[PDB]
């Protein structure tokens, strides 16, 4: 337990810091056919196939944001937050995803009073264009993020986000274009575990007839092509002294499994095939050169003009940080074959340590271990090797179990210590990071409401705030969120 | 240049510590066929193409050391040097390089006197079983190291070991199996510069039929299992408590070329592809994960049994240390392609760096430039990451030019000042190095003789003693020469 002097302060940051909460559209919003919304690869994954979700549910209703956003403001008022990031859902605002489509007004009518309500309460919104929500229409059409030619998807996104500019910039400040890019990819095409789950034949996925090894990285490419094309045509016509625009990235920390130089080089390949994957482009202009190496002609090239385009294409950078792995090295050789695009990494991600112990205590759900070192070292190393570019956290929780078999009750659900010593010391590590020169800006604390999540359903609680399903989505502070609020109004 | 307190003394180091002058076979024996000595690549290729060498010379003769052996010594002892590291022929010791070939009585009668000439001297020898004169009999027979069933190759050459433990185990201490494996390697099938002479069709070598891409990668596996197979041999049944085996690298150092992690990147996997390809694999039994990597199928994969006599199969290792590069990144496109196996590291070694200043100043020749700092990377990188191991510079000088068109008068070749602020200066970064507890024990300042310097024939002297070919071959100590015996008898 942090001892009273452990506990940050919101004085240990300067004045100008943010502190906020966080969201996804899929996740809250709900009303996933109404009002000209349009289907999404998600409504089509859920409805189609819920033997696919843990506890067999979807986000039809979510967390009903989508009529209860009035609500969520209030929340996000009392605690006092400065920021609030969410994302915007594509088929909601484009039905069919394209121009030709058309734009739904009502879908535009919503994040457009969201955000003037946000500012009226004197909250920054942070405007997420895509997260992972992609338009059931363009699916069909040529397979989403599939693209196989490089343009499609590239222009029906970049159109997308012009109308969210168009619509929203005079009021927006700061753009994301998008969100977990790496987990995307991976897991929707790889484990296939995310819609439209697909993965090499032979793998235990919806549809295996993909490929493990290729689709992930196609997609991984259209998505910075698409951030690239995005961030051209915001800086062309939009951009103002005043905003920024950028994207975040989901990242674990990599620790060497041994002493041996061979993990250390494991863990070096392993920062590289998931934070550098979609990082390395954005600054520079190309992947990581280790994903070159080994990925091959399974990786796509970029055009010298996509390179110029891609390299610098931000003002801020966005950190999704839950969790860290030792990495442990794996010599190339006829012994082993990648099978997920993952595996081209050559090295296995550890939870335990060769002590047999885990990296850091369980947080409760399957994934997530306590190690905010990882974080640090995170920073550090976004400091020191990629410019140390303005930093924001803008994802950091953790998941209550709540299952059928084993409810969580109410009342335990709202006394999230566990959340909350968690939350307390990676805001503690920030501040640390930041004396060490970290160019760390702020912290969105997952989850500003329990909600969907994704193949886990609604077996995990992630939120600061309760949404008790059962009776009207009725929202109740966690004791997480009742620090917190006591924490920015100190 | 060096103030009197800056200049390297005796008592700098421990009273163990080695000192010691080297030269090889090939270069200083001379009587190339006499005595039943079998013709070796090195005969056959300056014989057959002299328009191959600089100068069009061969080494016949050499520095004759063959029947002036006797002076060397009294040069050594003169010089107070603790040891002498000189190569044996295998083609003097087997003229057919095998065990039907039978062993040349005349052969091992000269090394035999050698050796104990030093011995009577006080002169401790560090003995290179192989140094490039491979005989031609087996050239021809399987191509020699290029042997494409990793069997001949390995069996004659451990055989030729053998007959070397059986005939001086019992006065030799030292053995080191093969002095720069991956220049030989790299010249002789890549660029082709060195005997036979191979490379890609469409470079410019005596037989452009080779293969730069696969064929030093051929020969680099097939002498890294003929060393395992030799120390095997040794440990097993010629290995005493104060008797200790190894081979010697050749090698630059590496310095990131500008400020981007990118260089940095492009310097390790130069460290790699210089040192590293031959290190690694005697360090832990398989090669660098970068080479394997980047190589791929080009490179050969070990069988269990192999890299568990390769790993750990020394009891000191060599290193022989002349100038540094920096390394410039090169990305993986399919604008660049591989043409030689060095750029298979995917880095350019460059001579200036992006201030067009060179790495350090020029000693004379066509590639070395003094930077002592190098030498001490080098050894904080087997200090740090190879385990520390014992080390022993079994190379360290300088060439000075001398040529038909540009003689160097003797009154200049004797005042060789430049090569003794060079040594003196590498001799002090040991001491700087064994303070920051590098494992190193000795140093060779390479070349006790002028003698033939292989593609540059006599076109450059490297001794720290004078030879005049032109009268017989008679020897006269230089500047360089005379401080080393003052440094060693002071």
């Amino acid at each position: 337990m942090l001892s009273p002097s452990e506990i940050p302060q919101r004085d240990w940051f300067p004045s100008d810091f943010t502190f906020g909460a966080a969201t996804s559209a899929y996740q809250i919003e709900g009303a996933w056919n109404e009002d000209g919304k349009g289907e999404s690869n998600w409504d089509h994954f859920c409805h189609n196939h819920p033997e696919r979700i843990l506890d067999g549910s979807n986000s039809d209703i979510g967390a009903n944001s989508y009529h209860m956003y009035k609500t969520d403001v209030r929340l996000l008022k009392e605690m006092g937050m400065d920021a609030y990031r969410f994302s915007i859902s594509w088929p909601r605002i484009l039905p069919k995803g394209t121009k030709e489509g058309g734009i739904n007004p009502d879908g535009i009518k919503y994040y457009r009073n969201l955000i003037n309500l946000l500012l009226e309460n004197g909250i920054e919104p942070y405007v997420t264009i895509f997260h992972w929500d992609v338009p059931q229409a363009l699916e069909e059409k040529y397979g989403g993020f599939l693209d196989k030619s490089h343009k499609s998807i590239v222009e029906d996104y970049t159109y997308f986000a012009k109308v969210c500019f168009d619509n929203f910039g005079d009021k927006v400040k700061n753009w994301l274009t998008f969100n977990d890019p790496q987990t995307f990819t991976s897991f929707s095409y790889g484990t296939g575990v995310f819609a439209p789950g697909r993965c090499s034949p032979g793998l235990d996925c919806a549809y295996p007839t993909g490929n493990s090894l290729v689709e992930p990285y196609t997609a991984g490419h259209n998505i910075l092509l698409a951030h690239a094309e995005a961030v051209d045509l915001y800086n062309k016509h939009y951009k103002r002294d005043d905003t920024r625009i950028g994207l975040a990235f989901d990242v674990m920390g990599r620790v060497p499994y041994g002493t041996s130089f061979l993990d250390k080089q494991a863990e070096e390949r392993s920062w590289d095939i998931n934070l550098g994957w979609f990082l390395e482009p954005v600054v520079r202009g190309d992947y990581p050169f280790s994903m070159r190496s080994l990925a091959r002609e399974r990786l796509p090239f970029f055009k010298d003009e996509q390179k110029e385009k891609l390299a610098g294409s931000y003002n801020m950078l966005g950190l999704n940080y839950y969790t860290s792995r030792f990495s442990k090295n794996i010599d190339i050789s006829p012994n082993y074959s990648p099978v997920l695009n993952t595996d081209d990494a050559y090295a296995s991600q550890e939870v335990n340590g060769p002590d047999g112990k885990p990296i850091g205590p369980p947080m409760g759900n399957p994934w997530i271990y306590m190690y905010p070192e990882g974080l640090k070292d995170l920073l550090m190393i976004m400091k020191n090797k990629y410019g140390n570019p303005p930093i924001y956290i803008t994802e950091n929780g953790i998941g209550d179990v709540d299952t059928k078999e084993t409810p969580l009750p109410m009342e335990a659900a709202l006394n999230d210590y566990k959340r909350l010593d968690y939350i307390q010391r990676h805001i503690a590590t920030l501040k640390e990071s930041i004396d060490l020169g970290s160019n760390v800006q702020g912290y969105f604390a997952w989850s500003l409401l329990d909600n969907f999540e994704w193949f886990a359903g609604f077996t995990e609680r992630y939120g600061i705030v309760y949404v008790d399903r059962n009776n009207n989505c009725t929202r109740y502070m966690k004791e997480s969120a009742k620090w917190l609020k006591e924490f920015n109004t100190a």
